[PDB]
């Protein structure tokens, strides 16, 4: 529950909140009104866990996009100032705080990723992702690495990822086709292929998170790290000789980072709306205010018009703006969060060998275990596919293995005519199936399936599919009856 005659902020502990907090102290000073900020850690996800029984900060701090699923949730109060405060904000910053025809949260900073270099190490920075592992390996030769970046959260890999053409939901005519979602496509496979051989070759690590990279980076240790202006006062402060430029291209296309407006939501549930917006509009969204928080922790390129203006000149801003430009606006939409949430995973299934791309980002996309035909008919000449496919809570093994047995129709026993294991497909020279078996599988696809050419009327006969995927080293079988006929 809310209290009552004060302020409590919650916002991200990368961001300038020792700044913020110094705007809420000349608040303090001029009202008598308490500033609290605190930065909780998921804070984008403890908000609407205890803002629907109406607990909560007043304020949350937090990009544009998580605020479409507050929103549609009722955990926010409706903005509304006038025309002339409006008129102070570029209007697209508005814009990403608009849902559903109604101001949702005020705008405080446009942010993009960036890459950052060592100019001690790279003079001169890559214009393109290939370069990358020949650059690694002549640094790794003086102990140095090429590049270390969050691999943990995808926000981080979505410029790679949408590089060559991956997206998130399709813009089509004014709105987001929550149904036409882009992680699956070809360009983000490439991407995503692009990242996990970087990791596979030793290039990075799939370990590495945001404070290892940081860490790396501001050490001297790595020649290039990927974050927002957020990053650049812990590296003023470590000394490096550093610059922040435009992310290298792939497959010649421009890195494409989604771009985000830091905002302000004020809680449904707050009793303390006028004094919010009071702070926001009066206090923190004027050119000292935001000079304060900036000083602690850069916003990147301000909504504020006459404070952008005066920052415009720096070249570490100018290149998040290119940056942005090249990449596009983070949809606001509730579908949001299910999103990050398939990428992140996907990323990281990919990143640690657990699944294939192909795999990963197939089950992004979408965010009796053995089956086989019942019954099959063949005609003399004619080839039959012997379907085996499975469904297992198991990534797939590889030593994953496929058994075909055989029993004639009236016959005894069952006898193995092929045999799939430790990466390769075996016939059987035993064979009355010899040089007539063809392996059609793909065991990544967890598909075990054969087909026989040229049938003969003695071909009649059960097969059994046998698939052990080893966690799962007991045998799970399916089988299918083979009739062959001169025609039906
Ligand atoms: O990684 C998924 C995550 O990415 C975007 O979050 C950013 C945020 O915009 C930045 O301000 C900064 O703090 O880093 C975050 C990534 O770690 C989305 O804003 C967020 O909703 C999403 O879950």
């Amino acid at each position: 529950k809310i209290e009552e005659g004060k302020l409590v902020i919650w916002i991200n502990g990368d961001k300038g909140y020792n700044g913020l907090a110094e705007v809420g102290k000349k608040f303090e000073k001029d009202t008598g009104i308490k500033v609290t900020v605190e930065h909780p850690d998921k804070l984008e996800e403890k908000f609407p866990q205890v803002a629907a029984t109406g607990d909560g900060p007043d304020i949350i701090f937090w990009a544009h996009d998580r605020f479409g699923g507050y929103a549609q949730s009722g955990l926010l109060a409706e903005i509304t100032p006038d025309k002339a405060f409006q008129d102070k904000l570029y209007p697209f910053t508005w814009d990403a705080v608009r849902y559903n025809g109604k101001l949702i949260a005020y705008p405080i900073a446009v942010e993009a990723l960036s890459l950052i270099y060592n100019k001690d190490l790279l003079p001169n920075p890559p214009k393109t992702w290939e370069e990358i592992p020949a650059l690694d390996k002549e640094l790794k030769a003086k102990g140095k690495s090429a590049l270390m970046f969050n691999l943990q959260e995808p926000y981080f890999t979505w410029p790679l990822i949408a590089a060559d053409g991956g997206y998130a939901f399709k813009y089509e005519n004014g709105k987001y086709d929550i149904k036409d979602v882009g992680v699956d496509n070809a360009g983000a496979k490439a991407g995503l292929t692009f990242l996990v051989d970087l990791i596979k070759n030793k290039h990075m690590n799939a370990d590495t998170d945001y404070s290892i990279a940081e860490a790396a980076f501001n050490k001297g240790e790595t020649a290039m790290t990927i974050n927002g202006p957020w990053a650049w006062s812990n590296i003023d402060t470590s000394k490096v000789n550093y610059g922040v430029t435009v992310l290298p291209t792939f497959k010649g296309q421009p890195s494409k980072p989604f771009v985000g407006v830091l905002s302000a939501g004020i809680n449904a549930a707050s009793p303390n709306k006028e004094l919010a917006k009071e702070f926001l509009e009066n206090y923190l969204l004027t050119d000292e205010g935001l000079e304060a928080v900036n000083k602690d922790k850069p916003l990147g390129a301000v909504a504020l018009k006459s404070y952008e203006e005066e920052l415009a000149k720096d070249p570490r801003i100018a290149a998040t703006m290119e940056n942005a430009q090249k990449g596009e606006i983070m949809p606001n939409i509730p579908q949001m969060s299910a999103f990050w949430y398939a990428v992140r995973t996907a990323v990281i299934n990919a990143a640690s060998g657990r699944q294939t791309v192909d795999e990963a980002l197939k089950d992004a996309q979408t965010n009796i275990v053995v089956y086989t035909d019942r019954e099959v008919h063949g005609a003399v000449g004619s080839q039959v596919t012997l379907h085996c496919s499975f469904w297992s809570s198991e990534w797939v093994s590889d030593d994953i293995s496929f058994t075909w047995r055989y029993q004639p129709e009236g016959g005894r026993d069952a006898i193995s005519i092929f045999h799939y294991a430790k990466g390769q497909p075996y016939i059987d020279e035993v064979g009355t199936f010899k040089e007539r078996i063809q392996w059609v599988g793909d065991p990544r696809w967890k598909d075990g399936s054969i087909v026989i050419h040229n049938l003969d009327y003695s071909d009649n006969g059960t097969f059994t599919c046998d698939v052990k995927n080893p966690p799962d080293i007991v045998g799970k079988t399916s089988q299918v009856t083979l009739y062959v006929f001169e025609k039906v």
